């Protein structure tokens, strides 16, 4: 028995649990997504663009573990690399596969094949560009497996003749080795030996699980970490959702400047900050800083030790190092929003604080830059809640792109969790398309955007009313009936009693349609902290 | 008297006549987005994207003669690049003018700001990263000046510390030099004669006009020159427009062994071509290639010899040198249709037949990849029509940012030139909310949908019910609508009848407000020449 590579690519897609592809058919990849319906499980999501495909990936990725996008020579993946630029920043296993000439229009004019491939270099972690089916299988698994690893991109480069040769069907009966190099065993011996030490004398110890806590696996070392040790646990926006905040160690998020005041102080007179995943922007003690592939001590630089290891080994020994613990208490959680008469046009800082009684275990929630991704931060998550939130790379598309994405992994994972956004009107129309894309899927994602007449964050910060601030009006609850949806709904939102009443209802809290929120807000009004920073900056 | 650099910029604009700036505002270009309002009679065009507004740069500077889009660093620039490369393939000037961050977050997260820059540079004529003003200024001027002249993308990088630095308001009063450096004159003699020469010798000569005869402004010599001559002259798809097509000597659309069987003959005959060509993609040894920057003669290539001033010179002698020309019998123009009752449902083949008539004088004619841009070469266009069509770079999308910029230009030319797009509903999702800036500017173009149920190119080469090759279905009509228009049209025609009717309605003739008009067509029809290149492909 024999398989096309073509199908090959599919089959092991689907073994590290890839069931989704995004993409644009095109001149050189046609042969190719033919093999996606020869395999059973997976499917072709038809996207409304690349960038736009570029972006769902991203976010599948986020929810499954990786994800693949599929693009055509120069127009398709030149479309799609602020997306994985933006993956290539944050750490998200993107497999980007561009099928290419046949091994042999859509050019600069100028006779060269590779320059698109040499532009996608830059941000990718690897490259492949392949020429024979004797080396391909190899090439294949190769980028899957450090797409995987590293958690970042590869471009996997495929020529439209080589789809259709025949590729032992043995190799697949063979898994993708996952596994890591071990580290250099005496910086590792260094390395964990002083963490102890550091615990062993610390009075206030305290964790922060960032970015990738998470996205490296170590979410449950991480979990397990704050248990066996006992100390208060922090996240940062982009970790938002990776401690679960039920947890009675959990003491809030920390934004430097921005965070809840006794958050804020709960973490700066911490005389030992355990730090898991950063992509850091963070009086701040000693600083362990855990990443994938290096520690930092102080400022110490142990280049090379990965913290899968560090972190797998600390936890036989953290309990004994730490038993001279004594908890401190945590920041008491923001308390409920007052009474107000229903007639209360809606504000964020109500909204925000308010969203937590809507939210349940196993949702999934989506915030996009702009004054979005300020007032999530304020909102108390339920546990097993997973939050996307861009804000180191800071695309404003991003989020259309990203939900359709991870609906449909969290369908695959359980058709009963809900996908809720929170986007801008003014990011909203960068990407609208995509909303047709989940309407075709019938994919029931809580779209709700933020009606506040323009570019309100801008507008914080320079020009209130520049020009360049402002968007078209657009008319929102007709974008489900205008890109053909059937089983849906629509809703306004103005006041305090109106986001209540839907809210609470019981068949509202149900994902069983798509559904859009319009919510009508004040231009010059944000999260207030925002405000008060922004004004006499 | 000193200006900012930053309104330097604008000014200099204004004086090559770019008054429409395309972008979007972002991070690092604020200070720069203010200076357009302190220049009278430049505008800030507000684009629903980066991709989009690209596409945007790409129709005005078609038009125009060279445009401007403004990004900012990282997330505005890597969505600009399928625009730019675009730009790049079919030589459009578009100055990519990018706001970076202080000489000193949306970053990969590498402490590398030199990325983009160079991920621009190969799509790029000339690239510029500006850190003095001692010679910003003088920098500025030459990116401009390469826009112009060579018809190609240029990259200008600018710090946001030096946009709001004090110039010498007098570097405005010198004008930038825009214009063509004069050929050397002994290569040029030696050029002219023997064109003259073999132009002597020749019983059956022959003109082809491609892309760079209207890209590089040749159009009005080439014109007088088959006025002069009695020549026949023939276009390409990408040069169609170039040649005012109700001339008597006008012979057709030359496209090699797919054109009309006559066309061959004529061409295929010739004992001369006088190639007023461009982008060399590709009877006798005797051709005489016209370039930009060279001319090839049989073998002979002078490098350095700009056809611009050998076209003008040529003129002057050129009808001696012909004055012993017999005419030959140019190719019949394909006749009108025969009159059907109303009730014939519509056909791409009556279709762009039909067309011809109620195109009109001074149009601007844009055509999507798909069916249209096939269809298109088989309307006969009125004199002085503007074409756009893709053919080299073929970005699916385009042609909805395109009429955003032709229509800007359009205007600036005169309010009442017509902007008529044919755009395929497959591509027109990709740039959708394009429609928004158009009615945001309370622009009048036409813009006719053709439906026809998917991606009918795509199909008539590979898998014609694969999954792929659909769309989800929209409700166009609404579209004008769902982006905020007051005052537009929609019509949905079906029947050869409806077609005309519409058209010949006088009122509709006028660009009068923004048109949406839905063409119902097969899922199977395409233009007899899709229906006979198709095979091979
Ligand atoms: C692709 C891209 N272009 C430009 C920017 C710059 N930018 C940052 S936030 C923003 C405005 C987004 O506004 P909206 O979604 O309405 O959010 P609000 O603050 O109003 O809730 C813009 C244009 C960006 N981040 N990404
Ligand atoms: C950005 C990009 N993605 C993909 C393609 C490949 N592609 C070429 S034609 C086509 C379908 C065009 O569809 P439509 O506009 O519906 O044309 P028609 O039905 O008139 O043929 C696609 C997907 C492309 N040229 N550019
Ligand atoms: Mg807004
Ligand atoms: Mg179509």
């Amino acid at each position: 028995s024999e398989i096309t590579l073509g199908k090959y690519l599919f089959e092991r897609l689907k073994q590290v649990n890839v069931n989704t592809v995004f993409g644009l058919p095109g001149d050189f990849n046609l042969s190719l997504l033919d093999k996606i319906y020869e395999v059973e499980g997976m499917r072709w999501a038809g996207n409304a663009n690349e960038l736009n495909a570029a972006y769902a990936a991203d976010g599948y990725a986020r929810i499954k573990g990786m994800s693949c996008i599929i693009t055509t020579f120069g127009v398709g993946e030149l479309s799609a690399l602020n997306g994985i630029a933006g993956s290539y920043a944050e750490h998200v296993g993107v497999l980007h596969v561009v099928g290419v000439p046949s091994i042999s229009h859509h050019t600069l004019g100028n006779g060269d094949f590779t320059v698109f491939h040499r532009m996608s270099a830059n941000i990718s972690e690897t490259t492949a560009m392949i020429t024979d089916i004797a080396t391909a299988p190899a090439e294949i698994d190769r980028c899957i497996r450090t797409t995987y690893v590293t958690q970042r991109p590869v471009y996997l480069g495929l020529p439209a003749n080589l789809v259709d040769l025949n590729v032992p069907a043995k190799l697949l009966q063979t898994p993708i080795d996952m596994s890591l190099k071990p580290n250099d065993a005496e910086s590792e011996k260094e390395v964990i030996d002083t963490i102890l030490a550091l615990v062993k004398d610390a009075k206030n110890p305290v964790i922060l699980a960032d970015a990738c806590c998470s996205r490296h696996d170590v979410k449950a070392e991480t979990k397990k970490l704050i248990d066996l040790t006992q100390f208060p646990a922090f996240v940062t926006p982009m970790g938002k959702g990776s401690i679960s905040e039920q947890h009675p160690r959990y003491g809030g998020v920390y934004v430097g400047t921005l965070s809840k005041p006794e958050v804020k102080e709960a973490v700066e007179s911490a005389d030992l900050i355990l730090s898991v995943g950063a992509l850091l922007s963070d009086k701040t003690k000693n600083i362990v800083e855990f990443h994938s592939d290096h520690m930092k001590i102080r400022n110490a630089t142990f280049p090379g030790v990965q913290m899968k290891f560090v972190l797998q080994k600390l936890l036989t020994n953290i309990a004994d190092a730490a038993k001279g613990y004594k908890p401190v208490a945590v920041p008491a959680r923001t308390p409920a929003n007052a009474a107000v008469p229903a007639s209360t046009p809606l504000k964020q800082e109500w909204m925000w604080n308010q969203l937590g009684n809507f939210l349940q275990e196993g949702d999934v929630v989506i915030a996009e830059t702009g004054t979005s991704a300020f007032g999530i931060n304020q909102t108390t998550f339920p546990n097993n809640t997973y939050g996307i939130s861009q804000v180191l790379w800071g695309s404003i598309g991003f989020t259309t792109g990203a939900t359709l994405g991870a609906a449909f992994a969290a369908e695959e994972i359980d058709p009963k969790k809900r996908v809720i956004l929170f986007i801008g009107d003014g990011s909203l129309q960068l990407t609208v398309q995509e909303i047709s894309t989940m309407i075709r899927w019938g994919l029931k994602p809580y779209l709700f955007v933020l009606n506040n007449d323009g570019y309100t964050i801008e507008k914080l910060i320079h020009g209130p009313k520049a020009q360049y601030n402002e968007i078209q009006g657009w008319d929102h609850l007709s974008l489900l009936p205008t890109f053909g949806a059937k089983d849906y709904e629509t809703h306004r939102v103005a006041t305090t009693g109106e986001w209540d009443k839907l809210t609470q209802d019981k068949s509202f809290n149900d994902n069983s349609k798509i559904r859009m929120i319009e919510i009508m807000l004040p231009v010059f009004d944000a999260p207030q902290n925002l405000v008060k920073q922004a004004k006499l900056t």
